[PDB]
């Protein structure tokens, strides 16, 4: 009976994972392209084209270019806070330190105030960097990827450093897995973890999620011990 719900839970992970990945994965590549394709050419009446085609605006709330002489090209063009500098900006900071892709954790969107996160890669001609690149996606986007799927029970994302940084629960939004639940806390190291909520015990494991560029995150699962 119980030797059941572990299995249940280790598949509905995989799954879970897999599923996130391949949705991350597809707009990895977008970004990319336009990173690519900045790269050939990098003038900004040529940025601008670039990033107000469809496949990019349907895709991200925006994408944009910044350059280490704080031009900033945004599509859907949007009013910026004044002295708005997009080299001190997360996605800005990760990606100018990698070799590869990125994706932040969350953080306060400078365009609509609101918490995002980026994808955001270098953008490299002929090994030089011409700036870096970035699409943003909104943290109820990123919510709603992991309520489509479990009738008993609920996903969450959660950093390798135990920074839960996409929850249902809104307030537990980067917060620590001790700050979200001070008493019995769920472990990353132990196959399965138990913790009394809401007036209910549940039953908490996690799954790493594979093939993302720069950062190691897992899928929660979260589930009722009785039902």
């Amino acid at each position: 009976i119980r030797e059941d719900l572990d299995n249940y839970l280790n598949e509905m992970g995989e799954v879970t994972a897999d599923n996130i990945q391949t949705w991350l994965s597809g707009r990895i590549l977008l970004i990319e392209n336009a990173a690519q394709n900045i790269a050939i050419n990098p003038e900004p009446a040529a940025v601008a084209s670039l990033l107000e085609q469809k496949a990019l605006t349907s895709t991200f709330m925006a994408s944009y270019l910044g350059d280490a002489t704080g031009h900033f090209t945004i599509r859907p063009d949007a009013k910026m806070p004044d002295g708005f500098d997009p080299r001190v900006r997360p996605w800005y900071k990760g990606a100018e330190s990698s070799s590869t892709s990125t994706l932040t954790e969350p953080y306060i969107d400078a365009a609509t105030g609101q918490t995002i996160i980026s994808i955001a890669t270098a953008a490299k001609k002929a090994g030089q960097s011409v700036g870096v690149v970035g699409g943003d996606l909104s943290l109820q986007t990123l919510i709603n990827t992991l309520s489509a799927r479990s009738g008993m029970g609920y996903a969450f994302l959660v950093s390798a450093d135990g920074k839960i940084l996409v929850h249902p629960d809104k307030a537990l939004v980067m917060k620590s897995l001790k700050e979200a639940y001070p008493q019995d806390t769920p472990r990353i190291s132990s196959d399965f973890s138990e913790v009394t909520v809401d007036g209910k015990t549940r039953i908490v494991n996690f799954t790493p999620i594979k093939g993302l560029p720069s950062v190691n995150w897992y899928i929660g699962l979260s589930v009722d011990k009785d039902k």
